[PDB]
């Protein structure tokens, strides 16, 4: 039953790299009783094979009521989204806008996301003394610009969310995290209902629309369950591939240069980036239905299971020589965006804003490089998100 392994005892040294002791973990077996540096305590299923297993297997439920941990009245709030369901619940949830995200509706959005980054990129080369943070002026406010737009979030009110979504990434405390939650709740309720009666083009208003033609569709709590699910699981994740990706980039020159000289390695160098430093470090919460044998090791009914989607990148067997970033490597198979019926719902256009961006910075910046000493860098301890602090970077 106890941990054999206190993470938030092991530092920054952890935070900054963690593979080292996920790889520690795999050697031994493939599931392991630890607590993270938050301090619940919970279970890592690690290594490819596995877990890749885990995140199709049905016996691994991604609904609360199968949870021993209770929800927190404010998590209760959002919990009825499609990724905390199983069918047919899920199945009910994700059609409602399945359409919506698939590659060719996206590529509709080219020209706007296009707009976006040139408009950001351009306020970013007038930094005075050719410095700032990447984090700050690009990787932060592209993706919340373009599903803002797509669900009609007002400018004025973007800035706020950066703020709330940080306060659970990394809280600085548990009362930091829950406040975040329910100010933007709150928030979320209001905008829902300043929609009806609108005629809004965007998809808030038409959920709002189809939740009220008929509530056995979409419920109102589910209506504010996708809400947040597409705006945190559309904000955070992106954001941090971006920056995860330019600093695997700028920290290995060779594979920069080599993509600067051909553009056509960009899509390759953008899976290699979820590949390498992926920003999903833990798959979200699961819950065995009931006890699970993997190879000896016993998970009882109604724990909290991670699988560990960084180890199963790192893992040689599935990946020759992990620790190498090569924007080349056949990246096929990467559990980046997950694997079974959560698999995610938004990677083309996670992948339309990544390579637009990373391509920008390339054709726009000569000369950039990491303006900082690397191990100056300062990454968020919590084991789900992979994410930086700050990323500083400077041109000629
Ligand atoms: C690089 C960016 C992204 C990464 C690495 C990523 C990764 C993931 C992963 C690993 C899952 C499944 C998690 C699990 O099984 O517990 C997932 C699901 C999901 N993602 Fe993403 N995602 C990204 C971008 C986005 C974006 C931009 C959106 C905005 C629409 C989005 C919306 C969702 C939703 C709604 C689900 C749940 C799908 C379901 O339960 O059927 N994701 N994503």
């Amino acid at each position: 039953s106890p941990p054999v392994l206190d993470l938030g005892a092991l530092g920054q040294d952890f935070a900054a790299d963690p593979y080292p002791t996920y790889a520690r973990l795999r050697a031994e077996g493939p599931a392991h009783r630890v607590r993270t540096p938050e301090g619940n305590e919970v279970w890592l299923v690690v290594g490819y094979d596995r877990a890749r297993a885990v995140l199709a297997d049905p016996r691994f439920s991604k609904d609360w009521r199968n949870s021993t941990t209770p929800l927190t009245e404010a998590e209760a709030a959002l919990n009825h989204n499609m990724l905390e369901s199983d069918p047919p619940r899920h199945t009910r949830l994700r059609k409602l806008v399945a359409r919506e995200f698939t590659m060719r509706r996206v590529e509709l959005l080219r020209p706007r996301v296009q707009e976006i980054v040139d408009g950001l990129v351009d306020a970013m080369l007038a930094a005075p003394d050719g410095r700032a943070d990447l984090m700050e002026s690009l990787a932060w406010p592209l993706p919340i610009t373009v599903i803002s737009e797509l669900l009609g979030v007002p400018e004025p009110d973007r800035a706020a969310f950066r703020v709330w979504t940080d306060a659970f990434v990394f809280p600085d405390d548990p009362a930091q995290a829950q406040t975040a939650m329910a100010e933007m709740s709150g928030y979320l309720s209001r905008l829902i209902d300043s929609k009806r009666g609108q005629d809004g083009e965007d998809l808030l208003s038409a959920l709002v629309r189809t939740s009220d033609e008929d509530g056995s569709r979409l419920t109102s709590e589910e209506l504010l369950g996708m809400a947040h699910i597409l705006l945190v699981a559309g904000h955070e994740t992106t954001v941090n591939l971006i920056a995860n990706g330019m600093y695997a980039l700028l920290s290995h020159p060779d594979q920069l240069a080599a993509l600067r000289a051909d553009m056509t390695l960009l899509d390759g160098a953008v899976e290699e980036m979820l590949r390498y430093e992926g920003p999903v470090e833990s798959a979200t919460y699961r819950f065995p239905v009931e006890p699970v044998d993997l190879d000896g090791t016993v998970i009882p009914a109604g724990d909290t299971v991670l699988v560990v989607l960084a180890d199963a990148h790192r893992t040689p067997e599935r990946f020759p020589d992990p620790h190498r970033f090569d924007i080349r490597r056949d990246t096929a198979g990467h559990l980046a965006f997950g694997h079974g019926i959560h698999f995610c719902i938004g990677a083309p256009l996670a992948r339309l804003e990544a390579r637009i961006a990373v391509r920008a910075l390339l054709e726009r910046c000569p000369d950039l490089a990491l303006d900082v000493s690397p191990g100056e860098l300062v990454w968020y301890p919590n084991p789900m998100i992979r994410g930086l602090k700050a990323l500083p970077i400077r041109w000629r």
